[PDB]
């Protein structure tokens, strides 16, 4: 019996066959959320070092499970980020990409001020309660998470924060739940680091880097000081592994750029999903 994490903090248990792909309970999920926009979306598991790992969806999953997880969990999610999610066409598509954001800005994966989360925290709270003056106090939103990482915060910050969010929410009055969600959403999608993952390496000169993908390309990051290199999804004619090396075969010409990765099984996954994202943009 194995268990998928969903978006909203609850989870269902499901019997893994040995044959059962990671499609067929990608799809079970959606069927359970009566999703009609799958393409998105996929599954997750923590693997043995601890490190997020997007399924092979068209293995089966319980051997990706036993050889390379820590626990029989996968997690439901966001696999391929739109640059813009008013293309996203039906309400249940776009619910679940805003629990999927609001997610990447809580756990910190989505930097964010004080001040953003803030703002943030107000949509949030009108789309999640609705109308303010349903609740005939707002004692309630003190055990909410309302900020990331919010457990860490000093408390008179954290109280402040609140009285703040519980007065910005007082402005929303009226906005649907769709609306708000939006509304929560456009802002997310312009802040630094959504739509990113990213992946440690070092160049074809040793140099560290780190290395993935974001909405534009494939990125490459150095530690100097300076400023990250793209390579567009466009520009890129292949990509490629071999043993531990993850490579890109660049449309200008012809060149091939290789980075070194922690391993060869490594190099085989960012390879999976740097292919596949380059499919899907
Ligand atoms: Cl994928």
């Amino acid at each position: 019996v194995a268990r998928i994490q969903l978006l909203n903090n609850e989870f269902v248990e499901f019997t893994l066959s040995v044959e059962s792909t990671g499609q067929e309970s990608l799809e079970a999920v959606a069927q359970r959320l009566e999703l009609r926009e799958v393409t998105y979306f996929s599954l997750w598991y923590y693997n043995k070092q601890n490190q997020r790992r997007w399924v092979d969806l068209e293995k089966p999953l319980k051997k990706q499970l036993d050889k390379y997880a820590l626990e029989p969990t996968v997690y439901f999610g966001v696999v391929f980020y739109v640059p813009s999610v008013s293309q996203l066409q039906q309400e249940i598509t776009r619910y679940q990409y805003y629990l999927q954001l609001k997610k990447d800005i809580l756990e910190g994966s989505i930097p964010c001020t004080l001040e953003q989360a803030i703002q943030l925290a107000g949509l949030a709270v009108q789309a999640d309660f609705g109308d303010f003056d349903q609740y005939e106090s707002q004692d309630f939103l003190q055990k909410f998470a309302l900020f990331p990482v919010g457990w860490l915060q000093d408390e008179k910050v954290l109280e402040e924060a609140t009285q703040k969010v519980a007065l910005l929410h007082q402005k929303y009055r009226g906005l649907t739940a769709p609306d708000a969600e939006m509304l929560y959403m456009q802002e997310v999608e312009r802040m630094d680091g959504y739509g990113e993952e990213s992946y440690p390496a070092k160049d074809s000169q040793g140099s560290d880097i780190s290395i993935g993908a974001c909405l534009e390309g494939i990125f490459v990051k150095h530690k100097n000081g300076r400023h990250p290199v793209v390579f567009r999804w466009h520009d890129i004619a292949n990509m490629s592994h071999n043993k531990s090396f993850f490579a890109l075969e660049l449309a200008n010409k012809e060149e091939t750029i290789q980075f070194q990765t922690e391993d060869m099984e490594t190099a085989k996954y960012i390879w999976r999903l740097c292919v596949a994202r380059h499919k899907f943009y």
